[PDB]
């Protein structure tokens, strides 16, 4: 019984390109491909024969040209496909079904990332769902220009759901982030969103009490640093000296 060395893979049309099936097996002495129920032509066929290196036994290795308008005319149930069958003097031998598809990917994402508004230690979640396209796109994040890399910080990493999640702000300050969507056909970006960082102003401990001066009144100082009023943020609420009556 034949043994396959080479076996045929699952290939994509990129653009309008045709595809290459190899598919080799020892010992062979007959050859042919059998793409969706029918067989291919020897013509077609580009054969390669050559003895076995570990045994006195014939080998022969052969690859078949699959075009896009030949994969785009068979309409039915089931996707294109091509089996590869090897003869010998013992019997017949299958290989697996590989599966030629038309590869592309759409414009119109499926969730594309909003902008939000955080504060210094709370977390946020950037939502991506890529179009719809065969093989599925690989998803790839930008802050601002720069491609975000999940290796360089731990607070920064992408999830198995495509989207993009940041546990606090100093380690991922305020940026437009956009998703882009990778496939072989094309490359799709999103539509940027702008994610905010703010820092809410709180007062500063109060200092030590002034010594009482004319009009039998004393003062204190107080400061909105701690910590102090960034981006959007709120001012500190309150007043920044504070009078009381001690003296004569
Ligand atoms: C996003 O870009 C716009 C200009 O196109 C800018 O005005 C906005 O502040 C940016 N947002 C962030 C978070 O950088």
């Amino acid at each position: 019984l034949p043994h396959f060395l080479v076996e045929p893979e699952d290939v994509y049309i990129v653009k309008n390109k045709p595809v290459l099936l190899v598919c080799k097996a020892v010992p062979a002495t007959q050859i042919f491909f059998k793409c969706n129920g029918e067989w291919v032509r020897q013509v077609d066929h580009v054969i390669e024969r050559s003895t076995d290196g570990s045994n006195g036994l014939p080998t022969m290795e052969v690859r078949i040209n699959v075009s896009r308008q030949q994969v785009e005319k068979v309409f039915g149930l089931e996707e294109y496909w091509c089996q590869c069958v090897a003869w010998s003097s013992s019997g017949t031998t299958k290989s697996q079904k590989a599966y030629i598809r038309i590869a592309y990917l759409r414009k119109n994402f499926e969730q594309e990332p909003l902008a939000k508004e955080v504060s210094l230690e709370q977390g946020i979640v950037l939502p991506c769902r890529p179009p719809e396209g065969i093989p599925p796109a690989e998803v790839e994040w930008l802050r601002n220009e720069d491609l975000v890399d999940p290796s360089l910080d731990p607070n920064v990493y992408i999830t198995r759901e495509h989207s993009l999640v940041v546990r606090q702000a100093r380690l991922a300050d305020t940026a437009n982030y956009t998703c882009v969507a990778k496939n072989i056909v094309a490359r799709r970006r999103s539509a940027s969103a702008a994610v905010i960082v703010y820092v809410d102003g709180s007062w500063s401990p109060w200092s030590k009490w002034s010594a009482c001066g004319l009009d039998c009144t004393h003062w204190r100082s107080r400061e909105c640093s701690d910590p102090a009023p960034r981006n959007g943020g709120e001012e500190c609420q309150g007043t920044d000296l504070d009078t009381r009556n001690c003296c004569v």
